[PDB]
């Protein structure tokens, strides 16, 4: 067997740690931090907690490994941004997996996988497509904020990089953070966008050709020299340049002692609504500028199947579009296209180069942990709720979906990557036109305008949306069909747009069910399925997460493994 540990996360300004773990090519476990931490983001810290629990699902230690991957060219940043590299692979090694949580008699080999490589393995070699074209587009890696490659027979072959300062990931995060929304809430900028409308797609800033776009608002050779990104520079810039020639100055961030809730809460000066028009015209920017790029690395590597990752891959809008355009006959995303992929894709870079052949994703993302009835019971009987274990749990919670309750879904491993797709969910009535604001508004407690995203059978999609294809992952939109836009209220956007998951029997046998029992209830085997956690936490990985939400939010039902508790 060949056993690679991928990691991401570091101690120094570092975000989204995760570890994946490949055991002959196969994903054996992967988690992120964030989950198990209940720590948002997994901000500067080594994926301690993530790695463990790898090697505990596959029952392994460092000393099974045959090699262990970073995500980031690490040594080469810090030569170049930090005057030097100053460890030896072994003192790399006790700060990514420290020594009282991972004992070891040696060290594994360690491997530094360049970071858009890492990002373009996890989309690559996990598609099930044996070649197509690559584009990464995210903040920055160590240099460059875009990647446009060459995949086929197995090999990654650069093309051409965009330098960091051009960073559409950057400009994309500095527009939420000015209009309030913030600059680590980029998904909301995105579902602001179509609440808006766009008159100059340029900003002023932005021109754009066939093979993507220039800044002559920034020198694109721009870098800074007091910090080890581009991340500071471009700020200035865009903040610069959108006071300048938008009619709304920055939105503040407010600090007040909020006397009902006993504490000092952080509100927006503005509502960041008020600039939906800015949104609307940055997500125009973004999507104009990856068209060209996209069209320019299809046709340059004469491939129709494109492979996108990086953060900006995120953007389900973008991808949706990307996926309707004539050059593109097929599209590849994976779930965990932002740095939470790049622990897996540095692992399957090292695997390859190991001569093992990596397996197809297989949509699903269910890597993560799982707990077993009695665990489950453990942490219920910790709580002394009282529960049952319906004879059919399935049939139960369509029951209670189709009634317009909202139920929680906690059953098999965790999702990684930032979508629930059926193992860490909340579930709700796709055909209420009240569900959206009853979740918004009562139990996740989020902006109005935020829309909602459906599960729904893979043998019922090609009626339901405009495009028959697999969306296993939650990270494309497309349209309703007229047929069904108006049938499934709770689940369309201002636009007419859905954020779909399909689901199959092979892929999770128990969601499949539920959603077969739903349709028989209502017409379409099609739910509500937002994440578990309230708005803004990680979601929820263990029983006693689950619980914790449960009990804090306004939920009528929680089916947690067998167990089912109501409120
Ligand atoms: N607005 C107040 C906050 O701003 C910053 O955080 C912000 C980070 O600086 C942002 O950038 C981080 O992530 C980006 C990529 O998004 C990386 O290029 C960069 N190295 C890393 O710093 C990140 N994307 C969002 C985060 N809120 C500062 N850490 C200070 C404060 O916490
Ligand atoms: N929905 C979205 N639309 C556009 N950009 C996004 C979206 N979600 C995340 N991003 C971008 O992803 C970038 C970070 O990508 P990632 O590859 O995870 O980190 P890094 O750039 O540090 O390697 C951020 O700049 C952010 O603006
Ligand atoms: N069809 C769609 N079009 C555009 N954006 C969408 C669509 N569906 C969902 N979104 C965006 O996806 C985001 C998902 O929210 P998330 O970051 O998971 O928050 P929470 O913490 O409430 O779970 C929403 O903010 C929404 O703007
Ligand atoms: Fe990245
Ligand atoms: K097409
Ligand atoms: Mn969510």
């Amino acid at each position: 067997h060949m056993r690679v540990l991928g990691l991401n996360g570091w101690p120094r300004d570092f975000h989204d740690a995760s570890a994946a773990l490949l055991v002959d090519g196969r994903i054996a476990a992967f988690a992120e931090e964030e989950r198990l931490t209940r720590k948002k983001h997994g901000y500067n810290t080594a994926p301690v907690q993530a790695a463990a629990f790898c090697l505990a699902q596959a029952g392994l230690t460092v000393d099974d490994l045959d090699a262990v991957a970073f995500g980031w060219d690490l040594p080469a940043m810090y030569r170049e941004r930090l005057g030097g590299w100053p460890h030896s692979d072994s003192e790399a090694l006790d700060i990514l997996l420290p020594r009282d949580v991972f004992p070891r008699r040696t060290d594994p080999p360690l491997h530094f996988v360049q970071h858009h490589l890492a990002h373009a393995a996890s989309a690559y070699y996990f598609s099930g497509e044996d070649r197509g074209a690559v584009l990464i587009v995210d903040g920055q890696g160590e240099e460059e904020c875009v990647t446009l490659a060459h995949a086929e027979g197995g090999k990654i072959t650069v093309l051409d990089t965009v330098p960091g300062a051009w960073s559409l990931g950057f400009f994309y995060e500095h527009v939420s953070e000015y209009t309030g929304l913030g600059g680590d809430n980029p998904g909301k900028l995105m579902g602001l966008a179509a609440h808006g409308t766009t008159v100059d797609e340029t900003l002023s800033a932005f021109a754009f050709d066939s093979d993507g776009y220039r800044l002559n608002l920034i020198d694109p050779q721009a870098r800074d020299p007091e910090d080890w990104d581009e991340y500071s520079v471009t700020e200035r810039a865009w903040f610069a340049h959108l006071e300048r020639i938008y009619r709304l100055p920055p939105n503040e961030f407010v600090r007040r002692y909020d006397p009902a809730k006993g504490r000092v809460v952080r509100d927006t000066r503005r509502d960041p609504y008020e600039y939906r028009d800015l949104a609307a015209t940055a997500q125009a920017a973004l999507e104009r500028a990856v068209f060209g790029l996209a069209d320019s690395v299809l046709a340059r590597t004469g491939e129709r199947t494109l492979f996108v990752a990086g953060g900006v891959g995120l953007n389900a809008t973008m991808n949706g579009k990307l996926l309707t355009r004539s050059t593109v006959d097929k599209m590849f995303v994976p779930p965990v296209a932002s740095d939470i992929g790049v622990s897996l894709g540095a692992a399957a870079a090292v695997a390859v180069e190991l001569g093992d052949r990596i397996a197809p994703m297989g949509d699903t993302a269910a890597w993560g942990p799982e707990f077993s009835p009695d665990q489950v019971r453990a942490a219920l009987d910790r709580t002394g709720l009282a529960y049952r274990e319906p004879a059919n749990l399935e049939r139960e919670v369509a029951a209670l979906i189709a009634s317009g309750k909202v139920v929680g879904w906690a059953q098999g491993r965790g999702e990684v990557g930032p979508r629930a797709l059926g193992q860490r969910s909340l579930l709700g009535s796709a055909h209420s036109p009240t569900m959206r604001d009853h979740i918004n508004l009562r139990v996740k407690d989020r902006e109005w305008w935020r829309p909602f995203a459906p599960s729904m059978l893979r043998s019922v999609s090609d009626q339901v949306l405009e495009v028959d294809a697999d969306f296993p992952y939650m990270i494309m939109t497309t349209k309703v069909r007229a047929a069904y836009a108006e049938r499934l209220p709770s689940v369309v956007h201002e636009d007419w747009s859905t954020r779909p998951q399909t689901v199959t029997e092979a892929s999770n046998p128990r969601y499949h069910r539920m959603l077969t029992e739903l349709g028989d209830l209502v017409g379409d085997p099609v739910c509500l399925n937002t994440s578990f956690n309230d708005r803004g936490e990680p979601i929820v990985s263990s029983p006693a997460d689950a619980l914790l939400t449960f009990s804090r939010l306004p939920i009528d039902a929680l089916a947690v493994g067998p167990y089912l508790v109501t409120k």
